[PDB]
């Protein structure tokens, strides 16, 4: 119906007042997503998703119809679009779609796209990640308040003893997420690692709020920092994304004095645009440091040294022919 022009590059959009979110209604529409998308494309959100390969969790008809999480880009897709090959943990690989000009997320809203989600690599170097990601995920009985308050008052702490500087965003359901940006040096398996020896030890300062438990049953009514999220092809959004809510949520950056107040339904793709004008942006020295993952590595070490090794992949979980046996899960 209409060509938008996007920082220079012509994309083609259709069907504005197709509904996506039931509960806004007039509110709800493929136009105001990919309204509130051409409001974040050319800004933080590009600087965060730059050269990154993404899947998308596609809902054609909204998110009460059927969900499409695509991993590889379409054989036919527009002539501008980059590609990027990722690897899965079978070892399988796919052309993914690259993030490289506002134009690649406005398309991927064309196509459908509620929310995207960014590998924890800089293309070309898919090898090594530049991020370390915590989620602190509510487990029955916990939400957001466990959430932003285990972040704020053990993680942050924590980060800050370790010279560590983290950066946190709701996730827009109810937990929270926290990036660590590192050096592109170390693995897949090392970086979990160290995302490991973080949870644990975030686990032993508050054990009766936050848990690693592989098994659900043991978890509780406790936090669950799913350290699995740093192993490949894990399912999570993207900065600035909207969510699969009724109220259309967005994962939203904040400040660490925000989080400590802060309540995630505040933040939807109706409010985040008018939120973010006037307002320094507190990922704003994110890629200032790329840190290392000494710190945690060494607890690593310190934990082997407990006795405390590797952990579970998520179950049936893909291994590659030549990859290192696994800790599989207990009883």
């Amino acid at each position: 119906a209409t060509e938008l022009d996007v920082d220079g590059v012509k994309v083609r959009f259709t069907n504005p007042d197709k509904v996506y979110f039931p509960k806004l209604g007039k509110n709800g529409t493929k136009g105001k997503l990919v309204e509130y998308y051409l409001s974040v494309a050319s800004g933080p959100m590009l600087a965060l998703l730059r050269d990154r390969p993404v899947h998308l969790q596609r809902f054609p008809d909204g998110i009460e119809g059927e969900e499409i999480y695509q991993k590889r880009v379409p054989q036919k897709h527009p002539d501008y679009l980059e590609t990027c090959v990722v690897t899965f943990p079978s070892g399988r690989t796919a052309d993914a779609l690259k993030i490289t000009h506002p134009s690649s997320i406005i398309w991927a809203a064309q196509m459908g796209t509620v929310t995207l989600h960014p590998w924890q690599v800089r293309c070309p170097d898919t090898e090594h990640p530049d991020e370390l990601r915590v989620d602190l995920d509510p487990q029955p009985g916990t939400g957001f308040k466990e959430a932003r308050t285990v972040a704020c008052d053990v993680l942050k702490p924590l980060l800050d003893e370790l010279g560590l500087v983290g950066y946190p965003k709701t996730s827009g359901g109810r937990g929270v997420h926290v990036f660590l940006r590192i050096k592109p040096q170390w693995d897949f398996i090392e970086v979990r690692r160290a995302g490991i020896a973080l949870a644990r030890e975030v686990e032993r300062r508050a054990p009766d709020a936050v848990t690693t438990s592989w098994w659900k049953e043991e978890r509780g009514e406790r936090l669950f920092i799913d350290y699995n999220q740093n192993a490949r092809d894990r399912t999570f959004a993207s900065a600035y994304s909207v969510r699969k809510t009724p109220i259309a949520t967005v994962s939203m950056p904040l400040s660490w004095d925000e989080l400590r107040n802060a309540d995630p339904d505040d933040y939807t793709m109706n409010t985040v645009p008018d939120l973010l004008a006037g307002r320094d942006d507190p990922w704003a020295d994110i890629d200032s440091v790329q840190q290392s993952l000494g710190p945690l590595l060494d607890l690593v070490a310190a934990d082997e040294e407990r006795g405390l090794g590797d952990l579970p992949y998520p179950p049936n979980y893909p291994k590659m022919p030549g990859e290192p046996p696994r800790v599989q899960p207990s009883k």
